[PDB]
């Protein structure tokens, strides 16, 4: 059914991601849903300069390759998550500057919501996964919890987590939460947040757009 | 008289904005006077990527679009300046690295002047509003309010908006603007500024 109109679209958004510098060389995947398949980067990959010929095509129900090319070593909680969330078609692990800086603090922040557009389109919470080993059970197994309620999840020590309907709420889901972060390492942590007031306020402009 | 000439002049122009990274994605939004009516930025549009379907053309006086295109949120205080502002020509709302930082510290610097370009472009008092939702009539009167006699200003927890009388102005206003706040935080907050006599002297 999936044609390589399919999968040239996926190879720009992979570029794209990169030329935005969400994640650097080896490190990240994608992917994302069409019908009952998903179409994921595969193992040891460059995500910037992606591949073609190391794309993998897997079930989303059992998660085993169809087109017999490896997937991501962390395609467990990719294809978790889209079991979980039927609403979405799109998984990025990305690996951004001052995002991934955070994710490496002892001190990490209580609370994101520095402008408007966090609460919006990141989600007023952002749960916080401990280190694991990457492709470990164990983190494939945190991120699907994580997920099941949340659209942007940290990973200490790794990374970052973001899912979406399309590449674009990808994209500006993921050019925002490395935005909160960016301000909180720049304003060197004395900042003020939006109010949970304030954060609901947000759902009549919203509604306006 | 909205030519495709001045659509793709505005578009142009939204491009060049977005390519300085003064906004990311849909946040932000761009106002040009043509006249009686105004382009806005459509709601919800990408401004650094728009974007010809979704441009705003509205009646300066009463705000209602005439082209199909819902405009901004916040159209409310783009054409509030204009209608104040006779000299103004385009207003930019936007939301750059180092100023959001400073938007959202608890306890922001009280000069800017930190070089020359500081007082002749961006002004030498910076009105700092607080926050307001955005799109809200609070928000509306504050900006308003603090363009009357300004063309930069910071909005708390949120981003700055810059007035000019056509698109180059704006554009060193606002990376001017950017560029105090670059240098007041990569210094540590251990910085000098130029001498209330020394602006003076700027003339």
């Amino acid at each position: 059914m999936i044609t390589d109109e399919h999968i040239e679209l996926f190879l720009a958004q992979a570029h794209r991601y990169g030329d935005a510098k969400l994640m650097l060389c080896s490190s990240g995947n994608l992917s994302w849903r069409i019908g009952e398949e998903a179409l994921i980067s595969g193992t040891g990959s460059w995500v910037p300069t992606l591949a073609k010929e190391k794309v993998s095509i897997c079930n989303i129900a059992s998660g085993t390759p169809t087109n017999g090319v490896k997937p991501s070593m962390e395609s467990t909680f990719h294809l978790g998550v889209l079991r979980e969330r039927p609403d979405v078609n799109v998984v990025l692990h990305f690996q951004s500057e001052y995002a991934t800086a955070i994710s490496c603090m002892k001190n990490k922040p209580t609370n994101f919501n520095v402008t408007a557009e966090i609460p919006c389109h990141v989600g007023s919470e952002i749960p916080v996964i401990p280190y694991y080993r990457p492709g470990s059970p164990e983190l494939a197994k945190a991120v699907v919890e994580a997920m099941l309620k949340h659209n942007s999840v940290l990973l200490t020590n790794h990374g970052q987590v973001v899912c979406g309907k399309d590449f674009d709420q990808v994209y500006e889901r993921a050019t925002f939460f490395e935005m909160a972060c960016r301000i909180i390492v720049q304003s060197g942590g004395d900042y003020s947040v939006l109010t949970p007031e304030e954060i609901e306020d947000l759902e009549i402009y919203v509604l306006g757009k």
